[PDB]
DNA sequence: CCGACGGCGCATCAGC
DNA sequence: GCTGATGCGC
DNA sequence: GTCGG
């Protein structure tokens, strides 16, 4: 906070773009634009000095003149009055309801909370899940508790495969006071880059978490990522915390860091950073970092040892967790 | 003025 | 069944 | 919507 009403606002229209337009690089362009300006250690007194971050832009900044000017944007007020575009809004907010499921859906007549509870049959098991967890989902989680899951998900971890390693991504990574859910990297000795691949291991763990009550239900579920739902066991008396989202992902063993470094994000981060490679020469993923030129074709892989090593490569300070939020 | 925008997992559907 | 696309997700 | 070619 400092400009939290800027970044409010490019956040408000990012969703629209994403939900009600369709326009995924708008969306971009107002997230990353809403992250710099986030960062930005001063109070913003015109678009003219936003301008001059990267992201920034000329639209943008007339927004920002007229927001500083009115403390509003009539655009957003003006969407805010769109009936279909609250619909599309109040149903994106459903996990597994994105833009195409939200419009078909206020096509067919189902529109509301309401709507939604009485047509169960009608959603995925994913949207179904979703609309169970409703609020739960909209919850932050605090630090403390990410503490205490951690504590549980590493400790049934070690008693599947004392050889597994389990790693607490994402915000919390990050050094983040609350959370918006649980990420946690995963490795096995058994399956690395070239292994006769275990699909019993996500497995036999995302079982360990059943049988434990910590997990609830399931989102998806792959040979390397699971996703689902979770929950921290509540004490005699005391009422029960919200359902968590939780994400585990399975990595080669060896390309860990490269792993590592994808899931800590931010997602802002990431995708600042893997841009900056391409520039760069190179193509970084979850796996490896490559080079890629001129053709545009990707070559081998180049070694890694460290998180450090990859921002080497790419011409960058190493930005340690905290500094990962853009 | 204009092409490109990070890179990839899992679910679901149609084509065959 | 498989392959490719599209949705939605991290 | 922005950026960089
Ligand atoms: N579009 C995205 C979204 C996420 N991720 C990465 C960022 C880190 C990891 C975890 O993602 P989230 O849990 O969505 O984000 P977070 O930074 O952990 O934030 P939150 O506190 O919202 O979970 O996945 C990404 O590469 N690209
Ligand atoms: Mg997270
Ligand atoms: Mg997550
Ligand atoms: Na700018
Ligand atoms: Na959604």
């Amino acid at each position: 906070t400092l400009n939290g009403g800027i970044t409010d606002m490019l956040t408000e229209l990012a969703n629209f773009e994403k939900n009600v337009s369709q326009a995924i690089h708008k969306y971009n362009a107002y997230r990353k634009a809403a992250s710099v300006i986030a960062k930005y250690p001063h109070k913003i007194k015109s678009g003219a000095e936003a301008k001059k971050l990267p992201g920034v832009g000329t639209k943008i900044a007339e927004k920002i003149d007229e927001f500083l000017a009115t403390g509003k944007l009539r655009k957003l007020e003006k969407i805010r009055q769109d009936d279909t575009s609250s619909s599309i809004n109040f149903l994106t907010r459903v996990s597994g309801i994105g833009p195409s499921a939200a419009r078909k859906f206020v096509d067919e007549g189902i529109k509301t909370l309401e709507d939604l509870r009485k047509n169960e049959d009608k959603l995925n098991h994913h949207q179904r899940i979703g609309l169970k967890y409703f609020g739960d989902f909209e919850k932050r989680i605090p630090r403390e508790e990410m503490l205490q899951m951690q504590d549980i998900v590493l400790n049934e971890v070690k008693k599947v495969d004392s050889e597994y390693i389990a790693t607490v991504c994402g915000s919390f990574r990050r050094g983040a006071e609350s959370s918006g859910d649980m990420d946690v990297l995963l490795t096995h000795p058994s399956f690395t880059s070239e292994s006769t691949k275990q699909p019993k291991l996500l497995h036999q763990v995302v079982e360990q978490l059943q049988k434990v009550h910590f997990i609830t239900d399931t989102l998806s579920k792959g040979e390397t990522k699971f996703m689902g739902v979770c929950q921290l066991p509540s004490k005699n008396d005391e009422k029960e915390y919200p359902h968590r989202r939780i994400d585990i992902r399975l990595i080669p063993k060896d390309q860990y860091y490269c792993g590592v470094l994808y899931f800590t994000g931010s997602d802002i981060f990431n995708k600042n950073m893997r841009a900056h490679a391409l520039e760069k020469g190179f193509t970084i993923n979850e796996y490896t970092i490559r080079p890629l030129g001129v053709t545009g074709v990707a070559g081998e892989p180049l070694p890694v040892d460290s998180e450090k090593d990859i921002f080497d490569y790419i011409q960058w300070k190493y930005r340690e967790p905290k500094d990962r939020s853009e």
